[PDB]
């Protein structure tokens, strides 16, 4: 559960 | 690839 | 009373 | 992720 | 002769 | 019981 | 290498 | 967060 | 060399 | 990935 | 004499 | 196992 | 219990 | 062991 | 692992 | 140059 909005690219 | 934060046993 | 979230490998 | 004999990525 | 909850063995 | 070779998990 | 902005591998 | 003006070569 | 008979936990 | 003996500008 | 509700669980 | 009640001779 | 010689219960 | 003419009760 | 002429009982 | 009857696997 890596949770918070996480932009990846 | 990425986090496989599954609960395999 | 074994805890139902257990992974029993 | 999890692999077999060889796992990349 | 191992059991999950209890193993009268 | 008489646990024999358990090559297991 | 070389996909310009994000090369995963 | 690349800058989109540089000439990829 | 991981040749022989094994048991990946 | 294996970058490949591609010799390029 | 096992007077009460037993739980051999 | 449980020898239970031995009420005998 | 008894079991003669082998009472395993 | 045992193994003779015996009694019981 | 259990050997040769074994008397269980 | 590679080309050595390789087993990448």
């Amino acid at each position: 559960g890596f949770g918070g909005n996480d932009n990846f690219g």
